[PDB]
């Protein structure tokens, strides 16, 4: 018992991370951060997970909690923030991106409006 309802959710997660990398910031982590991609990402940055990255690990289910899109996605973008300092959209790009993660990760589980707080 209890299966397919996994299928649904990952839908829904996927439609977050495409509507969210369509945005354009992501156009430059929609890809596995490396030696030439990243400034040194994999040298610094131990667990940077990109937006590609994150994106596979949904299509196997590996995403279907709030809370695990957000600590990995949350990740990003922190990692993203602190080995790139506000040289010209680097920055802005890592901190646009995680207001329009959060509000669009507000859209799949949408209870009536709000929660709490």
């Amino acid at each position: 018992m209890e299966e397919v309802e996994q299928t649904p959710l990952q839908e829904a997660l996927n439609q977050l991370m495409r509507q969210l990398q369509r945005k354009d910031p992501s156009a430059f982590f929609s890809f596995p951060v490396t030696d030439f991609i990243a400034p040194g990402y994999s040298m610094i940055i131990k667990h940077p997970m990109d937006f590609s990255t994150m994106k596979e690990k949904i299509k196997n289910n590996d995403y279907q909690s709030i809370e695990e899109l957000k600590d990995n996605f949350k990740l990003m973008c922190t990692n993203a923030m602190i080995y790139n300092k506000p040289e010209t959209i680097y920055y802005k790009a890592a901190k646009k991106l995680l207001h329009s993660g959060m509000k669009i990760l507000s859209q799949e589980r949408l209870e009536h409006h709000h929660h709490h707080h």
